[PDB]
Protein backbone atom coordinates (compact mmCIF):
# COMPACT_ATOMS: atom_id res chain seq x y z
CA UNK A 1 0.00 0.00 0.00
CA UNK A 2 2.13 3.05 -1.63
CA UNK A 3 1.17 6.40 -1.81
CA UNK A 4 0.11 5.89 -5.66
CA UNK A 5 -2.60 3.95 -4.38
CA UNK A 6 -4.00 5.63 -1.34
CA UNK A 7 -4.73 8.69 -3.32
CA UNK A 8 -6.40 6.68 -5.84
CA UNK A 9 -9.04 4.61 -3.40
CA UNK A 10 -9.65 8.62 -1.79
CA UNK A 11 -10.58 10.18 -5.15
CA UNK A 12 -12.67 7.25 -5.47
CA UNK A 13 -14.01 7.32 -1.96
CA UNK A 14 -14.58 11.29 -1.58
CA UNK A 15 -17.43 10.22 -4.67
CA UNK A 16 -19.49 8.29 -2.65
CA UNK A 17 -18.88 9.60 1.07
CA UNK A 18 -21.88 11.73 1.32
CA UNK A 19 -24.28 8.82 0.45
CA UNK A 20 -23.80 6.90 4.19
CA UNK A 21 -27.50 5.27 3.91
CA UNK A 22 -26.62 4.08 0.62
CA UNK A 23 -23.82 2.16 1.73
CA UNK A 24 -25.17 0.54 4.79
CA UNK A 25 -28.45 -0.55 2.77
CA UNK A 26 -25.93 -2.44 0.39
CA UNK A 27 -24.23 -3.81 3.59
CA UNK A 28 -27.42 -5.12 5.24
CA UNK A 29 -29.02 -6.47 1.82
CA UNK A 30 -25.63 -8.43 0.91
CA UNK A 31 -26.57 -10.20 4.64
CA UNK A 32 -29.57 -9.55 6.85
CA UNK A 33 -27.79 -11.11 9.60
CA UNK A 34 -25.36 -7.71 9.81
CA UNK A 35 -28.58 -5.97 10.18
CA UNK A 36 -30.37 -8.60 12.64
CA UNK A 37 -27.69 -7.08 15.37
CA UNK A 38 -29.40 -4.00 15.72
CA UNK A 39 -32.34 -4.01 18.37
CA UNK A 40 -33.30 -0.77 15.83
CA UNK A 41 -33.91 -2.37 13.42
CA UNK A 42 -34.09 -6.82 13.68
CA UNK A 43 -37.27 -7.60 12.29
CA UNK A 44 -38.00 -4.77 10.10
CA UNK A 45 -38.20 -4.62 6.37
CA UNK A 46 -35.08 -3.02 5.20
CA UNK A 47 -36.68 -1.00 2.29
CA UNK A 48 -38.64 0.67 4.49
CA UNK A 49 -36.43 1.58 7.47
CA UNK A 50 -33.78 3.03 4.70
CA UNK A 51 -35.03 6.31 4.61
CA UNK A 52 -35.55 6.90 8.51
CA UNK A 53 -33.80 9.20 11.01
CA UNK A 54 -32.37 6.28 13.16
CA UNK A 55 -30.93 4.40 9.79
CA UNK A 56 -28.98 8.02 9.03
CA UNK A 57 -27.83 8.26 12.07
CA UNK A 58 -26.13 4.32 12.73
CA UNK A 59 -25.10 5.06 8.84
CA UNK A 60 -23.31 8.18 9.68
CA UNK A 61 -21.38 6.76 12.33
CA UNK A 62 -20.21 3.73 10.65
CA UNK A 63 -19.53 4.95 7.54
CA UNK A 64 -17.51 7.87 9.21
CA UNK A 65 -15.31 5.37 11.26
CA UNK A 66 -14.58 4.09 7.66
CA UNK A 67 -14.24 7.44 6.51
CA UNK A 68 -11.52 8.45 9.35
CA UNK A 69 -9.62 4.84 8.54
CA UNK A 70 -9.78 6.10 4.72
CA UNK A 71 -8.43 9.40 5.41
CA UNK A 72 -5.21 7.97 6.91
CA UNK A 73 -4.03 5.03 5.49
CA UNK A 74 -1.93 3.49 5.93
CA UNK A 75 -1.43 4.44 9.44
CA UNK A 76 -4.43 2.55 10.54
CA UNK A 77 -3.67 -0.20 13.58
CA UNK A 78 -5.20 1.69 16.10
CA UNK A 79 -8.04 2.46 14.86
CA UNK A 80 -8.69 -1.21 14.03
CA UNK A 81 -7.48 -1.66 17.31
CA UNK A 82 -10.55 0.06 18.33
CA UNK A 83 -12.86 -1.63 16.29
CA UNK A 84 -11.81 -4.37 17.35
CA UNK A 85 -12.77 -3.78 21.21
CA UNK A 86 -16.14 -2.67 20.69
CA UNK A 87 -17.07 -5.34 17.85
CA UNK A 88 -15.50 -8.73 18.94
CA UNK A 89 -17.75 -8.83 22.24
CA UNK A 90 -20.79 -8.45 20.03
CA UNK A 91 -20.04 -11.43 17.95
CA UNK A 92 -19.38 -10.43 14.90
CA UNK A 93 -17.75 -13.26 12.42
CA UNK A 94 -15.65 -13.55 9.84
CA UNK A 95 -18.74 -14.12 7.38
CA UNK A 96 -19.96 -11.21 8.37
CA UNK A 97 -16.93 -9.12 7.68
CA UNK A 98 -16.78 -10.82 4.41
CA UNK A 99 -19.80 -9.53 3.32
CA UNK A 100 -19.78 -6.19 4.46
CA UNK A 101 -16.99 -5.95 2.10
CA UNK A 102 -19.00 -7.94 -0.89
CA UNK A 103 -22.00 -5.11 -0.02
CA UNK A 104 -19.31 -1.97 -0.02
CA UNK A 105 -17.80 -3.04 -3.14
CA UNK A 106 -21.27 -4.01 -5.24
CA UNK A 107 -22.33 -0.36 -4.18
CA UNK A 108 -19.08 0.94 -5.81
CA UNK A 109 -19.32 -1.06 -8.63
CA UNK A 110 -23.41 0.71 -9.09
CA UNK A 111 -22.53 3.87 -8.50
CA UNK A 112 -19.13 4.46 -10.41
CA UNK A 113 -16.87 3.89 -12.66
CA UNK A 114 -14.91 0.99 -10.62
CA UNK A 115 -12.68 -0.25 -13.16
CA UNK A 116 -10.10 2.13 -12.55
CA UNK A 117 -9.70 1.86 -8.63
CA UNK A 118 -10.08 -1.74 -8.32
CA UNK A 119 -6.46 -2.81 -7.61
CA UNK A 120 -6.04 0.02 -5.40
CA UNK A 121 -9.08 -0.90 -3.52
CA UNK A 122 -7.92 -4.51 -3.17
CA UNK A 123 -4.60 -3.59 -1.85
CA UNK A 124 -6.72 -1.26 0.67
CA UNK A 125 -9.37 -3.69 1.60
CA UNK A 126 -6.82 -6.63 1.78
CA UNK A 127 -4.96 -4.60 4.40
CA UNK A 128 -7.43 -3.83 6.39
CA UNK A 129 -9.32 -7.12 6.64
CA UNK A 130 -5.79 -8.61 7.23
CA UNK A 131 -5.47 -6.88 10.50
CA UNK A 132 -8.63 -7.43 11.67
CA UNK A 133 -8.17 -10.90 10.60
CA UNK A 134 -5.38 -11.02 12.72
CA UNK A 135 -7.09 -9.85 15.69
CA UNK A 136 -10.05 -11.06 15.67
C1 LIG B 1 -19.71 -6.43 9.31
C2 LIG B 1 -20.14 -6.79 10.52
C3 LIG B 1 -20.63 -5.74 11.49
C4 LIG B 1 -21.59 -5.92 12.39
C5 LIG B 1 -22.39 -7.19 12.61
C6 LIG B 1 -21.74 -4.66 13.12
C7 LIG B 1 -22.63 -4.44 14.15
C8 LIG B 1 -22.77 -3.26 14.84
C9 LIG B 1 -23.63 -3.06 16.00
C10 LIG B 1 -24.56 -4.09 16.62
C11 LIG B 1 -23.46 -1.81 16.42
C12 LIG B 1 -24.16 -1.17 17.60
C13 LIG B 1 -25.37 -0.46 17.10
C14 LIG B 1 -25.99 0.30 18.27
O1 LIG B 1 -26.39 -0.30 19.25
O2 LIG B 1 -26.09 1.47 18.23
C15 LIG B 1 -22.49 -1.18 15.54
C16 LIG B 1 -22.00 0.12 15.67
C17 LIG B 1 -20.91 0.63 15.01
N1 LIG B 1 -20.19 -0.03 14.03
FE1 LIG B 1 -20.35 -1.96 13.46
N2 LIG B 1 -20.84 -3.74 12.64
C18 LIG B 1 -20.14 -4.38 11.63
C19 LIG B 1 -19.12 -3.82 10.89
C20 LIG B 1 -18.56 -2.58 11.11
C21 LIG B 1 -17.45 -2.01 10.36
C22 LIG B 1 -16.69 -2.67 9.23
C23 LIG B 1 -17.20 -0.80 10.85
C24 LIG B 1 -16.12 0.15 10.37
C25 LIG B 1 -16.45 1.33 9.84
C26 LIG B 1 -18.16 -0.56 11.92
C27 LIG B 1 -18.24 0.59 12.68
C28 LIG B 1 -19.19 0.85 13.64
C29 LIG B 1 -19.30 2.08 14.40
C30 LIG B 1 -18.41 3.30 14.29
C31 LIG B 1 -20.34 1.95 15.23
C32 LIG B 1 -20.82 3.00 16.21
C33 LIG B 1 -19.96 2.91 17.42
C34 LIG B 1 -20.27 1.58 18.11
O3 LIG B 1 -21.25 1.44 18.74
O4 LIG B 1 -19.49 0.65 18.02
N3 LIG B 1 -18.98 -1.67 12.06
N4 LIG B 1 -22.08 -2.09 14.58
Amino acid sequence: LSADQISTVQASFDKVKGDPVGILYAVFKADPSIMAKFTQFAGKDLESIKGTAPFETHANRIVGFFSKIIGELPNIEADVNTFVASHKPRGVTHDQLNNFRAGFVSYMKAHTDFAGAEAAWGATLDTFFGMIFSKM
